[PDB]
This record gives C-alpha cells, sequence and structure tokens, in this order.
C-alpha cells in the first residue's frame, strides 16, 4: 500500500519534469533501499556518485522530490492511524474503567476529580515549525483527500474527482516556494498560532467535552461536566514572550490582544444567529420571562437593517430568541469595536453596547440553559446551547491569554536607572538584601516612584512600554508574566513594583522560569525565600505558579542528570508549597524533541513525580507541536483526550515513590553521566570546531522559521536539530554509558537493581524507554558519512570515539530494559547524501559569488553561493526533519 | 424499520405528556390501521368516537403528534430514498449512454448541445410553504440525525450522541410553536428563499457542474464545461411579483434588490480568503505577471490592518495572491457599500472601489485560469479557482435577477390617468388600434410624456415608483417584467413606454403572461400581432420571452383540455417566432401540485412539445417546492440532475409528434371533458354551496404562509388545496370519464387507439400515468365521512354523483394503461378524522367567543372561536399536507 503514493506522486512528478528525473529519483530510491536493507556503507558513496552529476536545478528537483515524499509519508502514517484506531467497534473509557476496577475508585471520585482538574495548554511562537504555511494549508486539503480515499463507501465518480483533485493539490504543493524568502514577523508567527482555532479548536473543544459526557454515562454518571468547569485553557506567547526577541515589541503585544479579540468575537457572532434560530422554545421560567420582558421593553422599534436575519424586533412569544437577540447585538459591537480599535487607533463605539466582562457575556446563555432546564428541556439545553457555553466559558473575549516573557536583568536594568536617576545609589550593585527590603518599601509605600523624567534607554522604555501596554489593555486578555533566569526574590518583587508603578489596575501573577541547570538545584531555596515574604505570601492569595524549562538542562549537562534534577525539582517545590500553604501549580517548557523534554504527553506526564499535579497542570506545545497536535479533528480529540486522561490518571493512579536505594543511585550516576557529558561537551578544546564542521548546526537560520534575529551560547533549538539531522541524537543518550557501567562496576548487583527500577519505576521506564526509541530512529553510517565528507583528516577518529559511546551505550539501554515500518528511512538516507556532498560544495571558495523568475534557479538572485546550492540546502534539512517528525 | 421512529418518537412523546396520552395515540393509529386495511367505514366513526372525548389541549398534542409522525415519515423516506439510490456501485451518465446507443449521438454533439443549453429556475414566494421555517432548520438537523445513523460505520458513542442529539432536536421542534402568529412580511418570503444558497445551492452548484465534467470525460471528453457556460441560472420573484399583493411596494423590491446584493458580497468575501491562500504559485505568463505589476505598483503600502490575513502589502513573488488581494479589496468595498446602502439609505464608498460590471469581477479570475493552464496548471485550475468562476459567473453581484409581475389593467389606469391630464382622450375607451398607434409615437417621439405635476392614484404612483426603483437600481439585479393578464400588443408596449418615461437607463424585457385558457388559445395570435410591429421586432434583438401560466388554467376549464390547449400554446408560439425568426423561450408557471401543472419535472418536461425547448428553458419553483428540491445536497443536485437531463434528452431525443387522428381525437376530447367539467363545477347553482361547506378551502387564510392579503374568483392554489386536504382531487381527474366514455361511444376501435396511444405519445403517456398516480393518493371514504359530517342531509347524493365518477374515471384510466408503503396513509386518515369533526365543532354558534402563555391552549387568546379549536384546526391542515407531500 505504500506503493500507491509511491505511483501517484511518481506519475505527478513524470507529468512535470519528464520521464529522466523521475528514473533517477527511481534510482536514488532503490539505491537507498539496497543501503537500508544491507547497510552496505559502499552503497552510501555508490548513491553520492550519481548525486553529484546532477545539474544545478536537478538536484533541487530531486530535493523537493524527496522531501515532498517524506510528507506525504507523514500525512498517509496519520490517516492509517486514525483508521486503525477507529476500526476497533491509553484512553479515556479505558482509563475509566482501570480506575474503577484496578484502583476501586467510585463514578464520583472520578467525576469529582475530573471537575477540579484544568489542563493549561500554552501555544508558543519557538521557531521549530519548518513547514511555512502557505504548504501547511495544501498538507491539510491533501489529508482530506487521502482520508476521504480510504473508505469503502466511495462512488466511482466521487474517487475519480478525488484522484483529480488529490493530483491538483499534489501539484500545487509541489508548485509552491517551499522557501520562505523573508523571516515572519511576531504578528504573522500569532496568526499561524490562532488560525487552528477557527480550523480546529474551536469547534473541537465542545466535540471533545461531549464525549467526557458521554465516557461519563457510560460509567453510570447522568450528571455533565458543568460549562464553566475549566478543564482545558489555552495560552499563548506568540507577541508576548520578548526574551531575546527585541521584535516583540509593546505594539505587537498590542496587536496581538486585540487581533485574538477580533477573532474571538467574529466567531461567537457567526455562530449566534444559527444559535438564536434552534432557540425558538415559547416555555420559559419567571426569571427569562421576567429578562425577557425587560429586553423587550428596551427593545428600540427600528429597522436594523444593518442584520440579514431577524431584522425585525424579536416578539416576546419566542423568548429565547428575545434575550439571546441582546446577546447578539452586544457581539456586533463588540466585534464593530475591536475591529476599529484594530484598524484605527480608537473607537466611537461605546463600551456599555458591548460585552465588557468575561461573563456579561456567560449570564444570558446561563439563564437560558436553566430556563430550559427548568423546563424539562435539559436535552435540548445540552445541545448547541451547551456547547456555545462551553466555548464562551473556555475562550472567553479573547481566544487565548496571553504571557509575557522577559529576562531578569532587563528588570534590573530599569531598576538601575530608577535608582540612579534618584540620587539613591545603583540597583545593580546592592546586594539582595538591599534590593529586597527597597523594593518591599516602595510596594508598601504609596508615593510614585519615577515621573515623566525618568532617562530612559530604548531597552528601559521598551519594558516600561509594554507595562503601559498591559495597563491600557484589559485584563482578561493577558496570562502570566514570566521572568527569564529568575534568580532572587528581587526579581519578583521588581516585577511587582514595576507593574504597580505602571497603573497596571488589575496586575497579572508574577512566575519565575528557572531552565538552566544550577537554577533548578536552587530554585526550591528562592522558593521558600520569597513565601518568606510576607506581604507577597499574603498578595499572592495562597496560589502561585513556577515555569520549569526543558531547552537548556539537557544542553549544558547530561540529559539524565538534567531529567534528574528536574524530578528532584517538582519534588521539592511541591514541598515547599505545601510547607506554606500555598497551591503550586508548575509550568513545564517542554519541546517536541525529547532533547528538550518532548516525546509522548502520557508517558511525560506519568513521568512526574507523585502530587505535584493535584489537577493544575500546563505545558507549552512549542512551535511545530501545533501543527503535529490540532490540524485536524481526529489530532485535536487525540491531543485533549491524552492530556486529560494523564493527569486524571496521575491524580487518581499516584506513580510509586522512589526507594531511596534508587535515590542514592541515580544521584552517583548522575554524578558520573555529568562528568562524562560535560568530559566530551567541554573540555575538549576542539569540540566546538568539530560540531562547527560536522552537523549543519550553523545553517539553522537560513530557513528564517522565526521571528527572533562558544557552544553554552546557542540555543538549545539548533543544538537538537544539529544532533538530529545526522540522526546521531548525542544530547539525548551521551551520559548514558558511563553512567551504567560505572554503576555495575561498583556494584554487580546494581545490574538485578536496574532490572528492578526499568520494571516499577514510571520515571526510569519513561526515560529508558525514550533512550531505546531515540537509538531505533539513529543510523551511525549516517555521522560517519558526514565525517568522511566534512570533517578534516585530523580528528576522524574524534567521532568515532563518540560512534563506540553509542554502540556501547545502545548495548546497556536494551540490557536494563530486556529487550533485542522501515522504508522512509531510505528516502530519508537520499537526503542524508544530498545534505552531505550539498555541504562540501558550499564550503568550497569555487562556488562562491563575488527581474521576474521563470526557472527554480531564479528564485534566489541574492545567494552570496553559487545559483542552486543555498535552496537545496535549505531543502535538504527541510525534508529530513520532516522525515524523522521532529525539527529542534 | 418503519417501527423505529415509532418507538423513538412515541417516547419523547411520553416523556413529555405521560403514558396516557402516548396510549390514545396508539389507539388512534390502531383504529387507523384497522381502516388502512379491511377500509371498513365504521372503523372512521369508531375512530372519531375516541376522538370526541379528547380535552381542549389533548386533542391539540394528537393532532401536533401526528403531524410530527407524518413529517419524520418524510424525511426517513428522503433519507431511505438517497442511501437506496447510493448503493448502486433517468441519470447523466444513463442519459448521455442512451443518447449515444440509442440514437447514434456523438460525443461532441452532446457537448455541444450542452454547452448551448440553459435552463432558468425562478424562485417564487408562492404560499404554498406550509411549514414555518423556524421547524424547517430543525427538520434539516433532524435529516442530519437520521442521514448519519443510517450507516455501518458508527462507533458506539457517536451512535449514543446522535440518539442524544435526535432525541433532543425532535424535543425541540416539538417544543416550538407551530402556528404562524402573524403573517411574514415579503421581506420574510424572499428571506426564506435566499436562505438555501448559503445552505446548499452556493456549494451545490459548482459541485454538480464538477460531477458533468466527470460524466463528459466518461464519455471521452476531456475538455470541461465552460465556467461561463450558462447551463444553469436562477431568478427571483420574491419582492417582485406584485399582482394582487400591495404589500409589494417599491421600497420592498428596493430591499429585496439590496438584500440579496449584500449576501452575494458576503459569501465571495468569505471564499476569496481561502482562495488567496490556495493560490500561492509564482510562475505566471507575462500577461499575469504584467497586471500583477500593475496591482504592485498601486499596492498603497499601507497597514491595512482590518483585514486579518494578508494584512502585509503582498509581494509580487506568489502573482496570483497579488491579483487576487485586489480582488479581496474590491469585494470588501463592495460588500461595504450594499451594507450601508442598505442599512442606511446611502453610501460614502466610492464605485470605482468596488465591482460594478458582472465581470469586473470575473475578468481577474479568468487571468488567473490562462494563466494557469499557460504555466501546466490545468489540475489546479479546475479546483478552487474554477469552483470560484462557476460562482461567479452563475450568481453574479446579485445571488438572483428578480422579476417584476404586475396586471396590465393598472398599466392601462397609468396610461389612462397621463392622456386624461394631456387632454387627449382616455386610454381606455380607445381601442386597440389606437392604443396601438400612440404607444408606437411616443416610443420613437423625443418629448417628455408626463411631468412632476401628474396627478397619481396611489396604486398609479406605485408602478410609477417601482419603475423609478427598477431605474435608480443596477441592471443585472433584475430579469423580466411579467404582465399578468397579457391581452394585446398595447400591454408590453404599455409596460416598455412607460419604462422609458420613467428613465430606466437599461430597460428590461417585456413578457406576457397568458394564464386563463382563453388567453391561451389566443396567445400566438397576440404574438405574431406583436412581432409584425416592426419597431418591437427591432428593439427585440431576435429574442423574446413569454410566461404560460398553468394554475389558473385547469380551474375554469377541464384539467385534460388545460393541459391539451398547452400543448398547442407551446407548438402554435415556436411556430409564430420561427416564422418571425426570433428566438423563443418560453417560462412554465408550473407548480407543486399535479393541478397546478406540477408532478416529476423529467415527465412535465417531456410531455413539452418537439422543437419547443431548443437549449434555453424556465420553470417556476413555487414556494414549498423550494424545500422539496433544495434543502439538502442531495435534494440541490438531484434537482439540477433532473432538469438538465431531462432538457438535454428533449434537445437530442425529440418526442414522437402526435399523428392527426390523435390530434382531432383530443380536440372532440377536449370539447368533452371541458362540457362535462364546466356542468358540474359552473352549472350547478348550489354547487359552491357544498364546496364551502365540504372541503376546509375557506379556512386556508388562516395559516399565514404567504404575504398576499363565485369560484371563478379564488386562486387556484387554495382550490387545489380543498381537494387535496379531502384526498378526493376532483379538479385533476374530472373531465376523463365522460370523454374516455364519450370516443369509447362514438367508436369501439378508438379503445385500440387510446391504447395505440398510452404506449408512443410521451404526452398522453404523462398524463394518464400522473391521474393515476393521483387516484393512487385518493380514497373516497374520506370526502364521504366529510359529507356527512358537514354537508346537509339535502345534497348529499350530489357528493355521490361525483363519487360515483370517481371510480368510474378509475376504472377508465387503468384501461387506457392496462393495469390492475401504505402505513403512512394511516396517519393521514387520523388527521382526516380530527380535521372533520372538529370543523363541525368549528361552525356551531356554542363554540364561538362572545400575558404570558404556560400551556398550548394559552396560545390563541385572541381567537374568535373555542380555546382550542382554531389551532388544532390549523394543525390538522399542516400534516395532511405534510402527509400527502402537497399544499396547492
Amino acid at each position: 500500500y505504500d506503493a500507491l503514493l509511491l505511483d501517484r506522486f511518481l506519475d505527478i512528478l513524470q507529468d512535470l519534469h519528464g520521464e529522466d528525473l523521475r528514473e533517477t529519483v527511481q534510482e536514488l530510491y532503490e539505491h537507498s533501499a539496497e543501503y537500508e536493507g544491507k547497510h552496505e556503507p559502499k552503497k552510501l558513496e555508490e548513491l553520492g556518485s550519481v548525486l553529484t552529476s546532477l545539474d544545478p536545478g536537478d538536484s533541487i528537483v530531486i530535493a523537493k522530490a524527496f522531501s515532498h515524499m517524506l510528507n506525504l509519508a507523514n500525512l498517509a502514517e496519520e490517516v492509517q492511524i486514525a483508521y486503525r484506531r477507529r476500526i476497533k467497534k491509553s484512553d479515556l473509557e479505558e482509563t475509566f474503567k482501570k480506575l474503577v476496577g484496578d484502583l476501586n475508585k467510585s463514578p464520583e471520585e472520578i467525576f469529582d476529580a475530573l471537575k477540579n482538574q484544568t489542563v493549561d495548554l500554552v501555544l508558543t511562537a519557538h521557531p521549530t515549525q519548518s513547514v511555512r504555511r502557505s504548504l501547511l494549508q495544501k498538507h491539510g486539503r491533501i489529508r482530506d483527500c487521502l482520508a476521504q480515499l480510504y473508505a469503502k463507501d466511495i462512488t466511482p465518480d466521487d474517487k475519480q474527482e478525488l484522484d483529480e483533485a488529490l493530483q491538483r493539490e499534489i501539484q500545487a504543493a509541489f508548485r509552491t516556494d517551499e522557501i520562505k524568502r523573508t523571516p515572519p514577523t511576531p504578528q504573522d508567527e500569532m496568526r499561524a498560532g490562532m488560525s487552528y482555532f477557527h480550523e480546529t479548536i474551536w469547534k473541537g473543544v465542545p466535540k471533545f467535552l461531549r464525549r467526557v459526557d458521554t465516557a461519563l454515562k457510560n460509567i453510570g454518571i447522568e450528571e455533565r461536566v458543568p460549562y464553566n468547569a475549566p478543564l482545558i485553557q489555552f495560552s499563548s506567547w506568540m507577541g508576548g514572550d520578548r526574551d531575546g526577541n527585541p521584535r516583540v515589541t509593546p505594539e505587537v503585544t498590542r496587536d496581538v490582544c486585540l487581533l485574538a479579540r477580533m477573532m474571538a468575537a467574529t466567531m461567537y457572532f457567526n455562530q449566534i444567529e444559527d444559535l438564536m434560530f434552534e432557540m425558538s422554545m415559547w416555555r420559559c421560567n419567571d426569571e427569562l420571562r421576567a429578562r425577557a420582558d425587560e429586553v423587550h421593553a428596551n427593545s428600540r422599534k427600528d429597522a436594523a437593517k444593518h442584520y440579514i436575519e431577524f431584522w425585525k424586533s424579536i416578539p416576546t412569544t419566542e423568548p429565547y430568541r428575545v434575550i439571546l437577540g441582546d446577546v447578539r447585538d452586544k457581539l456586533y459591537h463588540t466585534r464593530e469595536r475591536a475591529h476599529q480599535l484594530l484598524s484605527n487607533g480608537h473607537s466611537d463605539v461605546p463600551v456599555e453596547a458591548t460585552f465588557i466582562n468575561l461573563e456579561q457575556f456567560l449570564e444570558p446563555l446561563e439563564l437560558c440553559y436553566r430556563s430550559l432546564c427548568s423546563c424539562g428541556d435539559r436535552p435540548i439545553a445540552d445541545g448547541s446551547l451547551l456547547d456555545f457555553l462551553r466555548q464562551v466559558s473556555t475562550f472567553g473575549l479573547s481566544l487565548v491569554r496571553l504571557d509575557i516573557r522577559q529576562e531578569s536583568d532587563r528588570h534590573t536594568d530599569v531598576l538601575d536607572a530608577i535608582t540612579t536617576h534618584l540620587d539613591i545609589g545603583s540597583y545593580r550593585e546592592w546586594s539582595e538584601e538591599r534590593r529586597q527590603e527597597w523594593l518591599l518599601s516602595e510596594l508598601s509605600g504609596k508615593r510614585p516612584l519615577f515621573g515623566s523624567d525618568l532617562p530612559k534607554t530604548e531597552e528601559i522604555a521598551d519594558v516600561l512600554d509594554t507595562f503601559h501596554v498591559i495597563a491600557e489593555l484589559p485584563a482578561d486578555s493577558f496570562g502570566a508574566y514570566i521572568i527569564s533566569m529568575a534568580t532572587a526574590p528581587s526579581d519578583v518583587l521588581a516585577v511587582e513594583l514595576l507593574q504597580r508603578e505602571c497603573r497596571v489596575k488589575q496586575p497579572l501573577r508574577v512566575v519565575p522560569l528557572f531552565e538552566k541547570l544550577a537554577d533548578l538545584e536552587a530554585a526550591p531555596a528562592a522558593v521558600a525565600r520569597l513565601f518568606s515574604v510576607d506581604w507577597y505570601k499574603n498578595r499572592i492569595n495562597g496560589k502561585q505558579e513556577v515555569m520549569i524549562g526543558y531547552s537548556d538542562s539537557g544542553k549544558d549537562a547530561g540529559r539524565l542528570s538534567a531529567a534528574w534534577q528536574l524530578y528532584k525539582a517538582q519534588e521539592e517545590l511541591v514541598k515547599v508549597a505545601k510547607e506554606y500553604g500555598v497551591k503550586l501549580t508548575m509550568f513545564h517548557g517542554r519541546g517536541g524533541t525529547v532533547g528538550r523534554g518532548g516525546g509522548p504527553t502520557h508517558l511525560a506526564i506519568l513521568s512526574q513525580p507523585p502530587d505535584t499535579i493535584n489537577g493544575s497542570l500546563r505545558v507549552t506545545v512549542q512551535g511545530e507541536v501545533i501543527e503535529q497536535s490540532f490540524g485536524e479533528e481526529h489530532l485535536c480529540f487525540r491531543t485533549l483526550q491524552r492530556f486529560t486522561a494523564a493527569t486524571l490518571e496521575h491524580g487518581m493512579r499516584p506513580p510509586i515513590s522512589p526507594k531511596p536505594e534508587w535515590r542514592a543511585l541515580l544521584d552517583e550516576m548522575a554524578v558520573v553521566a555529568t562528568e562524562e557529558y560535560r568530559s566530551v561537551v567541554f573540555q575538549e578544546p576542539r569540540f566546538v570546531e568539530y560540531f562547527r564542521l560536522a552537523t549543519p548546526e550553523l545553517e539553522y537560520g537560513r530557513m528564517n522559521i522565526g521571528s527572533r534575529p562558544g557552544i553554552e551560547s546557542l540555543r538549545a533549538i539548533p543544538w537538537i536539530f544539529a544532533w538530529t539531522q545526522t540522526r546521531f541524537h548525542l544530547p539525548v543518550w551521551l551520559g548514558f554509558g558511563s553512567a551504567i557501567r560505572h554503576v555495575i562496576e561498583k556494584d554487580v548487583r546494581n545490574l538485578h537493581m536496574l532490572q528492578d527500577m526499568y520494571q516499577h519505576w514510571p520515571f526510569f521506564r519513561v526515560t529508558i524507554d525514550l533512550i531505546e526509541m531515540v537509538f531505533a530512529k539513529g543510523d551511525p553510517g549516517i555521522a560517519a558519512l558526514y565525517d568522511k565528507l566534512l570533517v578534516s583528516e585530523e580528528l576522524w577518529p574524534f567521532g568515532e570515539k563518540l560512534r563506540a559511546n553509542f554502540e556501547e551505550t545502545k548495548k546497556l539501554i536494551l540490557q536494563t530494559a530486556g529487550h533485542k515500518l522501515r522504508l522512509r528511512d531510505s528516502y530519508i538516507t537520499t537526503l542524508n547524501v544530498c545534505q552531505a556532498y550539498t555541504l562540501k560544495r558550499i564550503r568550497d571558495p569555487s562556488y562562491h559569488v563575488t527581474k521576474p523568475a521563470k526557472e527554480l534557479i531564479e528564485l534566489n538572485p541574492t545567494s552570496e553561493y553559487a545559483p542552486g546550492l543555498e535552496d537545496t540546502l535549505i531543502l535538504t534539512m527541510k525534508g529530513i526533519a520532516a522525515g524523522l517528525q521532529n525539527t529542534g
């Protein structure tokens, strides 16, 4: 069946570029097949020999072909998964069943625990989404074609029109320039993010909630999940995170807030007329009748011809239509106000004509629901009205709540400008205690701090202006202010005072981000010291959120040491919060790649220490992962299901807590793994050299994914990208070899203890299993070829050392777990080869450079490199990322 | 399987009103079952005995229950038909096959004949739609539930959510007041009409055209139907027909025109952004590149923040997106202009910023298509861009072209006011010749006619003002001006002069409506006399349309005589048009009931005389029929298919022309049938009395369907309604008995001649077959019960006479054709009984009359009749109409 796609696409490729190129693509596929079958490293060079003969444009066409083949492979993969899962006639109903039988838990415990459960998915604009939006659309259409094709109810003409349709849709996808020739603006990032709502999430959320209701009734719970029960929520960083992205200005934040608000209003307004049409009942209780009489009193007997439907004043015969009629008027005026406020700088639309409250909207719908149930119409109320109630209570007046992230040192600079200007010292030079005492005195004091006459840098004025932008805007549009590189309470208090002094009427919660490993070690101490401040503990109102970063941890230290220290961090943070009687919710900055803490969601949730979630979870959805988890109805449902089921199980089925022997064993193991990791990644003075030669790291910024413009000093995203492109995955597995070897060396019974740990400890089981998966996506012959083609003859053995470790480490992993699809790896291998030789040509002086476009080579006329080369490189990176189903 | 619906609905009924009422509904169903099985007329009285015992509100609930049961029966009927037809894995591909094999016709003849074929469906607001819109919505949802239920791919939870959904949707439909408590405005009629576009027709048309392309490729025609090939078009009367509807004012016509324009703009604008997203190509020919450079020149480098997507100036990289970008700007400004022009009286939006031409819109899309095909992207161009091209070329700037219908005598009054005021005579008193000569002199003269100082009646000023309204508005918004009761060229010339003098810049075509039988006899003479006028023949530009009414013909004369005279009328009209070298297209004012010329569409088309269509047809879709032919994707497709296939076959497979013996035989037969019909419907002086007692005719106006406020003097719609409610159908079959009896009497070989005619003449075969169908929907026991309950003891035998004829006539029908589901007739019979006894209670003096609502009896507090009775009567009419699948 894998052959069908090859047939259709290759027929189209032949229809576009002739027999010859189709035949050379087939040759490359056959060489790659002989390689992924026999694994003769001679086959690689055999393939590169055929690859070097290519024309400028021809190699572009080859890279294009294999990349689109990988994409189609992903799409057919998703289709086959959806159908395979559907033809069954963890999981929600299964999780309920296991909670009842295994753990003897009652239905009302599941229901009550469910009501008080919340999962806050926060979408980020992290530059990990390799596929441009113009192509993502065509992918969506194409998987629609393939999904409709996968059925036995096709009529001949339907299938032929879908053949013509899929053919035209592939031909359209291939006819688009895959290369972002300019990097997006943060606004574009926020649009790419929000586009999944008026595509999937908006309609997906109420369907999922219906499904939870159904599953709850399969357990005997006739009651339904409360419409205002916040089982899932959405937050955003798009346009808010300005950490090291100076292009995220205050005006950008204003723009994304106003934008999102306009989107939400528009969606509600388009829903509201259909809802009015259905709410044609005439029975209501005395309450809704009284209110309907109120609205029909101020009915404004006018033409109201701007509407299409219901332009006549609604009669009291159908009172639900009266009340919903006022709801439509207030929606119209809310949309018009937001659209004017966005399109110009201002609006003449009166605020009282609009919904100002998150529940001025909810109130009339709640009333309709009470009336319907009162009058025996709970079936009716649980339909479109309920869907609408859940959409309002879930999305509010601004589809997502925006977080503002900024690094502590910028707040420090602001305060230092203030104290210098006030002739009182230098906040920078001040000790922590001095900062705390001063900040406290200013927060509890009543005199304004700086004035209009404060000297400001562009950076200083950037952060002050972002605070003014936050104050100017509605409170329910924002989420949390995340402080990067937070180390002391002076940073949180600093942001609090900077908010109060920027007249932020309802200041948002402040939350620290500990991402470097030392910050994770020191974090519980800092949180306890913050809670010690009686002022903050009294204003924090018993609730605190703190973010836990996964990107930079496994970058400077061992991936293993990072994971273990994270576990300790969650544990001790919960300890501290309980010690001060504060409800802690921890914010997990997980990525899509395992190297940034990614991997399957239920596995990452089960690997959390027990009694650390307590019905309140928060996870990042990093750029690319959005597409993976919300681009289809089915993906959206499977995502929301995975999250809610994992959290519920982790709530009622607490994972086993580690025996102390396991604690100490992992402490030693963490020392060994850290020394091993840092030994090869930092001690080696020629390591940075070999890295900058052997991996496509430095070229990452060429793809222009995001809007953000030593090895310790690079972002974790291109770090994991480099080693994942080459399918070597060094940062995933490094410390494990020395770790396990030293642990079995110090004691032989530690082998039985590792076997013991792998079978009972969810954290260890998850860790080892993930390492084994990453090994399964590994092939060291690739990194070998890259070394042979690009590394100087000198330090060739260095890589082999690592390669040694690779196999060694794998041998240990399979030994602790007790273990002993393909074909896509064929295409990937081809692109691997293409990526390798092309890099050698790029780092040559002969291939350097010293109107409309009618062919691909004309697409890059400003290339500092040879005409056809830059585009081909970008193509190889994109394609390999697609094949591996991860970018960074 | 019929039992499933009964089970679900009766369970809901029990959940709403208890066991007792469910049990009495079951008793009624059982009595009706014993009646429709055994046909014991004692069973009817047995049922009425149980019916008379009912409470005021209880009988309302019973009528409600049987009516909704009939509706559900209709919906399940449609579902089972759609699935039965789909599980085949006339008709389009079958029609092509028969045209190739049977008639030896070539593909290019089918294709070329198809290109030059046009079918103009014109939706009317005729008050035949019994089901109010608030309920039609719920019906749509309910058939959605049932359609999704009819499958073997249901997952358990899907089926349970659809059970809860169908339950809540039925419960919602039943909880709505079925009674229109106030009659609609013409604007409401036009909304009910147009609502099928942004529901079905808008998306249905391009899908149907794709299907025609597919069928054409199954014959070997790789080419596609031209996007601008006008295979189907839509016109409207809603808000335009003012014949005997004085509530259709000029402001109403303005309103429906502006309204429709706003709807169209909105739909295009919502499509355009998705189209822009897909047209991401970079290759274009020098033409589209030049134009894209033009647009990017005047690009207006601005924020353009009112849009959500593509708010940044579009780069020349993606030229299709540039050109489509200008298209989106001109759409935005067109929508804003129409919305302001509607909501206020005026707009500041510049006209040059909008699409003014029907093809200023089409031009940029045509350019994109040429470019795409030029660059080898015909597959891409035949996708969303083609769908959009067909939508634009098919729907234009105003979704439908509006006809204006008005009776001749009103134009006569206008002209008479003018000639009286000009001290020149009285146009009324003038002979036809004088009218012709004067009208001609004024049309070819250059002096204005009346001035501001013309004395005007409210009627006169109504028609003059409608002409000013037509002149003020865009030309492509209007269709034809239909003249009711047109008899002479003076009427058409009158409208032409009245247009020119009202400064109608681009005057619309004038078309006469001949509906009374004498007008159909005299019509060809009048058309020839009109074409004799050299002026009109020169300005008519070789094209003429004339309407042929079906409503009033079979009302004053025999249904048979009417059909035959219609055939002659089409024939001789075509003769006359060919004689004057003018392309005639005839406009068939067909209804939904056979008594108004309704019946299956392909049968009505085959019954047209040969060489009378010639690739140009025009048919009314009377009120209720709209719902029947466009309320579902499948209904819409089946409608467009039926029409286009019928016209094509009638074009290439001309029906046999009648032998002269058949001609004369039908002339005699028409005399006999006319004498027989008029003998019982007009000669009898007590006939009007018996009619006003035995049928629910007089109560029709109580349903408040439409906005329009002797027996010869009533509308044909309540005429057919009366006899169809009672399932007697007198106007369908009356003259056939005497006709066939006299024809077999004058000669015995005429029996073999009738057998000969039924097997070879499409017109006769259709006629007789239709009569047999109507008989199959007949049961004279019903009319018997109505007579027994409501007719005075005196003229009881009169009806029996008719009843005699009934059987007699049926015996003849089955004899010329050579011939010898049920259960739903059960429910109908119950309502029959309920309708009968209730009428007897209504026409009683004891049951006459000399805040919010918390129960059904409170729903009519102004009833001149007893509290519960009026509503129950309306309910019975609605339900019986639903069961018979026809209103009038």
